[PDB]
């Protein structure tokens, strides 16, 4: 007991409401995302069909994975996340994603556009997250990394060299 | 000697109130896999451990029966409907609470909605094995498993 | 635009006392013959015994894992299933196995016979159980056709053309 | 003793020859589609070439399955399956299937169509057979759906929207 | 050289009191894997889950060690009788209640059911090993599984 | 800087004898698959499932190497012909009874097969090998397997 | 042209003593969290037992494996590290844990407490650990995230509503 | 039949005696288990590699036979401790030095302190087997892959 | 505190005896692999395929089983002896004939030689467990193992 | 509501010299890949094996590294390029000598090697994560890894 | 010991310098290949991008393991090879690549072109390889047929029917 | 239109004394190999001691294998290998290993010398088994050729500069 500390109860780190806010915003869009990602699955037709068909699955399996981490880490920090059906659809900033059978270069422009909008959301969040608390900035640098490789390996069928 | 001539044979073709069914099943499954991960998220109290990895198993058995309707339905030539506006605007499941929510509350709200989602099925089979009976092999294997899951999840309250 | 129901007191499907009669009968037989094919198993000797042996023991795990689905399936319709050795014993309909070594034809005689036992009871129960319930009626259809499947891989081999 | 049967020989299902030559024709057009598969898998040529190289390979193995279960089955009622190689060719229903290089849109169409054969051969004979065995129904049933999904994942990819 | 000049050379054949032992602890293996079964259908109440599980863990284990001492037995020659009228007539376990029972009620019975089929190979032993140490390896093992098995079980009631 | 210069080097091309002798193997390991099937579902007697075990081993082996010949030919530029009526037509393989056959006259059928499939092997393997070392290679593989599979299946009936 | 460098004797990255003091002090919690894990997996004893006992010994696994990682990145930055058990019970400021058998709810708040002692010691820790080495504030950023989560997991049991 | 009718079935117990000397065996595994992974990080120089790596088998072996003897002391209702007050106060094994130690002094370190953790293992099972064979048996395991470890880490410096 | 002052600590070591029966039982082990491998290659006739596996299975087990002794053997600081002339020259099986025998002649000869094998680890067990109850359980493994291989394979002439 | 309307939302573009840094990084990461596999092959004295694994480990690593490397340049829209003739012309590291060398001399070179490529990082990180701490993150990792690979291979040589 | 030799060190084959240069050249033509195949890899854009930048990987690794398997024989024939990035620049016969972003149908021209140029060095050595040592003339058929076969997958894409 | 053959008898290929005696060579080479292997393996005592160890267990396991598949090849050809002790003891040509301790040195001396006596063996053996039959020249290749490579792991250690 020469350095053993005496205290008998030891708190933890709370995130202050503004932390709070700022990660819902991240996990209302990547629920989003999952959501039009399936949508975008299901329904697309015409050239080059199956390569689109299995990159969309593998983009909703990696956002999936990662709103349950964001979600998590609300929760260890004492926090109250949100994903319902209404609050995502009442609160998100995706645009609304098409109905109907949609050929593979509308599904190709809709899905960049979409991927570049959840990346812009965590950017601007990224600044106040790092400034409170950098191990949760460490994942938000993972979510970054992973959301921009997909939308490279999406966008770059419809180029033209 | 016996081989067909024919070079434009068609296949099957499903009707507007085959795929209105479908598409009934498929939203109350998407909003069931919705709720599922909020109460897996949101519970605090006894037995926390055990409801945490519960609502988990059954998070992942509705997305896959979701996947396979959605996917028999572009089979059978329809057109499905998974966004967040259809789903939460003609879902028939109750709302979930917001907050954190004792381990007795959330096994009286999933099995509520258990019970719901799997109402909805044994609703629509009559027609749609009377049209189609490998489509109502799966919706059996649906019924099957939610009904596993539920009673999995309700046997914590059982008085005796 | 809100469907969305107000009962929050939803009852699931219930069984009745003559569904809970028949899927018993179906649950002792079920275990009857697992204990028959690991007694059949140990004792057998003489010609073909590696290829008997390794035999009935698939058997016996089959049996097992049905034995379990249809009492999971009586919890799960909200009935109590019996499996007790000692109501298994007094109910069974299996005629009961010999006490000592047995050579292989006798074995093979004996367990076609059983099994065709076991099968002559599932489809006795199908109608009513069909009649009440498809979802159990399925699993009904599964338990037929595995164990036919065995009755063919076992019984063939004393087929003499 | 007490509810035990004292038979000493219990017979199983047998099939009729009606039952015998409906299980036939699904299993002589099953084989078909396998070879005329394997064909289209060799053969093409153009673009997409890979992605309809790896779904044609699927296919086969799906139908090799397919068919290794209906002649077990037709075994296990005391029915005799007849795979031969005379008899498929004479007695198939299938159209020939053209030769040398064929280019991706020709090979979708050809196996489109020829999918759609085999599934409306299994949904001719589906009717007599569930009237007399449901658990043969069944297998049907199984064999349909994984058809049609084959046949949805091939012919999307020429689909003009 | 040194090799032996015979040409069939005889094994190892147990005695009569040796199979009856053995034949002793067989029947209260296969009596505990049914009884384990029953308790882990039945059981209902808070902290279903655990015992659901630990039941299952039990079966198998129980499950293997019959058919290790089965197959010791027809190795040293003898003959195993594991009939469902030899096992219901022969076994000392005590009777399992029928119903659905809860989670503290089960937690007794198969503490005490798993302490009988322990205290039989304990009454066992000192006799086989008179005999063969091979045999008696194999009940060490059975012993210290079973025991393992009741600390894991038992420890849910323990108040202190 | 010893890069080469050309934009447009062509690759080797096979000779129509080339096709041919590839031909002449393929449509015999197709209908050895077909055969080893048929004989495979239709087997009764003694030693059943040994039989029944084998033969789809040598199933699984006739397929892959017909895949791999197939391949080779379509890699040397050459176009394959795998279809029904060929085979059918073209086979050298004796034609295989249609009923039930006791095991005794199965293992006789397959070892005069293999036998014959492995004599068109050896008879093109020559001229194969004359031109081309890699293709001599794959044949050379093909013949191995198919030796060890004959040994297996026809030791059964062996005299002492 | 070539920027091919000379310099054939090309020295790494030196620790400052600071630095290894700082290490060690995260090395030596480590370990004492480790050792005190096992000993309340091994003597709880209570309602909720079993889930207890599997989730302190995930709580074990990650911190040996934490302490291994630090001790490595204090090895390849040439310093020494000290894990002797003299110098970890003399230098550690965890607080003792009781000796006997406890039950459920004293252990998670013991372990609770504990854990966050340890979170705290690597939180003032970084800053200065940061300041001088980025790539080794990631690992603390790592170990930290790692331990919140399974402080949640285990202090979420007694929660009220 | 001849069922038992009785309700509640008491267990072996430990005595004291019994519990000292599995705490004695505890005690030392646990001190081997830390030195080892001292050694692993700080040895440097000749043939690092290899000794980087058996000490790390050494390590878990360690650990898992360490777990294994308290589950047991639990089992028979006895109470481990493995604090670290208590191993620093009570362990036997020699102290180890502070600083980077060359291959050779590790070897001879290691190779000492494995033959004082087995022979306090020698020591102890005679007392522990005249009551329990069941643990008699896991101090034969821990004895054989001690000393298997002590011949792979002390053969290096053999001259011959 | 209580550790102890040395610096070398010394080992367990073996009697020259225990050498030597350890050898005794290595050399047969090393036998019988071997001719279980020529018994493997040269079967013929009825039930091939059964024997063509099991005798497989065998090899494999005695390998292991002889491993685990050598290492034994240096493991207490003796030195085994496994070179060809010295197992021909002073191994006790009886020699394996020469040409390809029927099955029941090989199971026949493979059931002598197993017995005899089993034979003389039963000879040297009290010898050894007098000395190291450790090593005795080795001899417990071996002795069960090669008794259910050879039950495995003497079961096919049992005629009743 | 609250959703967005830009129909042509644009990503993060790299900047001119973000490109060059990310080069500089991606042409030392081949440049030590090849030479990783040239010492690998090339090494000959004592600690041959040792050697010759960890030169294996080093190789796999800086591959996935630079494939990660140039993966993150295309995410950011910029232009990779790592052909020989730039490699050998614009990279950094000291020329590798051309024959076989004692193990001394590998793993001084090696040293030396390794411990430039990570003064390369350690450079352009500033400004690296200056305007992209995604990107900063990368880096991190991969001086984690060289530098214990460093330490694994340099510590064979230590004096004590 | 009738036959056994006395011999106290026997030595085994050693190649000619003759054969250690017609092993180099194809070492140096595999590195080469290995660096032109992740460039194609990195670089590629257009119709069809996800199937040639798999097929590209699948290309890389089976140069990467061809390589290293003719490196080792080298050296088990007691030779010493070189392949440093000096040299393979310099001595290397494979064209050379062009940088920038290239769409899909220059990459597959490319790649056939120095696929095809890589096997020609190959069967140009085979003679004099075979014709000292039958066991590397073996490594050397099976790197062939490795190396057609992707050329064929790579290739058929350009092909008009 | 058809071609079947009429022949029902038919027979296969059939090899020579003087083939199945090279074999037999080739066999009680690859056993000895094997045996002393294990005792080099058992015995050998120094520094790098692990490194021998592991690699003369993976020498006997190439070995093994290796006498398996000669083996199962002469039976295939209808002749009649024989490996029992006495024969390998009396027959082959392996010179005879030290009984005692050895040091590492002497091992890896003794080990090569080995390796290079057994691989001389099969290349005299080569030209007449590849002269009546090239599938097992193939074999023969593949011995070569691995068994080349162990030797180079084993002998290299002890190269001076």
């Amino acid at each position: 007991m020469s350095a053993r500390r005496t205290e008998s109860d030891i708190q933890g780190f709370h995130a202050t409401p503004e932390f709070g806010g700022n990660l819902q915003k991240v996990l209302v869009d990547l629920i989003e995302l999952s959501l039009q990602g399936k949508q975008a699955h299901w329904n697309v037709v015409g050239s080059n069909f199956r390569d689109l068909h299995l990159q969309l699955d593998e983009l909703v399996d990696f956002a999936r994975e990662g709103s349950d981490t964001i979600a998590e880490r609300m929760r260890a920090l004492d926090a109250v996340p949100d994903g319902r059906s209404d609050t995502v659809a009442a609160t998100t900033t995706l645009p609304e994603f098409p109905a109907f059978e949609r050929s593979t270069a509308d599904v190709v422009d809709l899905i960049t556009t979409r991927i570049n909008a959840t990346v812009d959301t965590i950017r601007r969040v990224h600044d106040a997250v790092d400034a409170e608390d950098p191990s949760t900035a460490d994942l938000l640098h993972g979510l970054i990394d992973g959301l921009e490789k997909q939308a490279w390996l999406i966008r770059s069928e419809n180029r033209k060299v």
